[PDB]
């Protein structure tokens, strides 16, 4: 037996393609030790055929992170924390693991998600083999490399308000406000994304969450910039994030979806922390209801600024056609006859599962990679629309109408069928994710 030790970041963008690609490996015959935080950890009642180790926020705890929120923007602090002062304690927990280790099972490698570069030197030091997991797509990674060519032309500079609306330089596939928005916490992430990629680089191998119909023009880049194999698999294609949610699914939305016409419903969904106004929230209401589509509409509590959850809305405010709820199982709401378009912020599992379930995207974005993954779909893939000036009511309603009912719209919806197409078409025999995944198995089997 071979047994693999994935080590997710805790947060529902990262558990969730880490433990779907703990799935598909456990399914190929490896047994599967996941290595977690406390903090956001999911529910393993749902994985009895994994086994857990809770690490790195054991009680009682560091002074670095005891304080450290638990939800809002600051939560994510954990990442460069851990990223400074976990090696120690990572390496002892990967010992006792080996240790423990019985005679005829051996660990075959380590894979962590990208953000946790601290895990090269400490995989290392065990002559144990670390793999990578990107949990964002490979045109994001060819932004980061690009970061120094963006720095020289002025586009991380914030102050620097100018060529907004042109074409990135030698990166005609962005505007420069794509740039300046992805890359706005400059200070921070110019020093995380610099060892990302210089860990990413130094490791045995690097797993995509992606398929090669989906980002073609950006295999080259990965070939070129990552001396070790990559492998592109579409995860959302072997199987839904549901076991990893960490929060309760509504799961009242499907009798209510069942009563919908087919392709009728908009689903809307700004992410896992997205923070908005009181005065965009009630705009993007508006608009929803000035579209005349039905629409289900998951609003994470502390979605609105600063209100619990959604107390400044009227009640009964519009309509017969829309729903609000707090969660639901997405991916498994947009594979429902009734979801005829997406809201998304472009997040990448999101966006993935939409391509993956056929249905086309109206792109709104919170930074990060979220306004790269919008302007590739929107203009390369074609599958949605990009409302790339902020909210208003009248354009919100102008692009929920065009994707979803307007003549001049089919284009792009048909663009997402025929792209769902394309990602089923490549988990098949001789189809390109298929052949990742089994050579990933194979070069897995290998380092044992
Ligand atoms: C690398 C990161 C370092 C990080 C440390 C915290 C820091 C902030 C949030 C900056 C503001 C101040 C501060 C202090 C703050 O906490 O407010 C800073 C930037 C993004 C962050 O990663 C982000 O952390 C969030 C939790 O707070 C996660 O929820 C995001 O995951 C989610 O992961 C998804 C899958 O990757 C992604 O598609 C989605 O947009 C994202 O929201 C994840 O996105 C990463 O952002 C990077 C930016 O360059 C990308 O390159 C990575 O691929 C991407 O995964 C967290
Ligand atoms: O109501 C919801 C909203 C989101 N998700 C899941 O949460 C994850 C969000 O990841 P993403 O990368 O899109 O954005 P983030 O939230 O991390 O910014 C995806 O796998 C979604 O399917 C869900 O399961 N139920």
């Amino acid at each position: 037996r071979r047994r693999i030790i994935l080590f997710p970041v805790p947060f529902q963008g990262h558990i969730n393609p880490i433990l779907q690609l703990a799935n598909v490996l456990y399914s190929k015959g490896f047994s599967i030790t996941i290595f977690h935080t406390n903090f956001n950890k999911p529910k393993t009642s749902n994985y009895p055929h994994f086994t857990f180790r809770f690490i790195l926020d054991n009680d009682p705890q560091d002074e670095r992170i005891s304080n450290l929120p638990t939800h809002g923007p600051l939560a994510g602090m954990r990442i460069p924390i851990i990223n400074e002062h976990g090696a120690d304690e990572l390496r002892r927990e990967l010992e006792l693991l080996m240790l423990a280790s019985e005679e005829d099972e051996e660990v075959s490698c380590l894979i962590t998600d990208a953000l946790w570069y601290f895990a090269q030197s400490v995989a290392d030091s065990l002559n144990l083999r670390r793999l990578v997991l990107m949990t964002s797509s490979l045109f994001n990674f060819h932004a980061h490399v690009s970061l120094p060519q963006f720095d020289e032309l002025g586009y991380l500079d914030p102050d620097d308000k100018t060529r907004l609306e042109e074409q990135a330089s030698g990166f005609p596939m962005l505007k420069v406000k794509d740039i300046k928005s992805a890359y706005s916490n400059w200070q921070i992430l110019k020093e995380i994304l610099g060892k990302m990629i210089k860990q990413t680089k130094a490791s045995s191998g690097v797993i995509w969450n992606s398929f090669k119909e989906l980002e073609e023009s950006e295999l080259e880049t990965v070939i070129r910039e990552i001396p070790a194999p990559s492998f592109l698999i579409p995860l959302p294609k072997h199987l839904t994030a549901s076991s990893s949610s960490l929060l309760d699914h509504d799961r009242t939305v499907f009798q209510w979806l069942d009563q919908q016409p087919p392709s009728s419903v908009l689903y809307v969904s700004f992410g896992s922390t997205s923070e908005v106004d009181e005065k965009d929230f009630l705009e993007i209401a508006r608009g929803l209801v000035d579209s005349k589509q039905s629409f289900l509409w998951v609003v994470r509590p502390g979605f609105v600024k600063g209100s619990t959850w959604v107390e400044p809305l009227p009640d009964g405010f519009l309509g017969e056609r829309g729903r609000i709820v707090k969660w639901v199982p997405q991916q498994e709401v947009l594979a429902h006859g009734a979801i005829g378009a997406f809201w998304t912020h472009s997040g990448w599992n999101s966006t993935l599962e939409s391509v993956c379930e056929g249905v086309p995207m109206i792109f709104s974005d919170f930074g990060l990679d979220q306004p790269l993954n919008a302007r590739y779909m929107s203009d390369v893939l074609k599958v949605g629309v990009y409302l790339e000036n902020g909210w208003e009511r009248g354009e919100i309603a102008n692009a929920i109408r065009r994707v979803m009912v307007d003549e001049e719209g089919e284009y792009i919806r048909q663009n997402a069928r025929v792209l769902k197409q394309k990602a089923d078409v490549s988990l098949m025999k001789g189809g390109s994710s298929y052949e990742s995944l089994e050579s990933l198995v194979s070069y897995i089997s290998s380092l044992t």
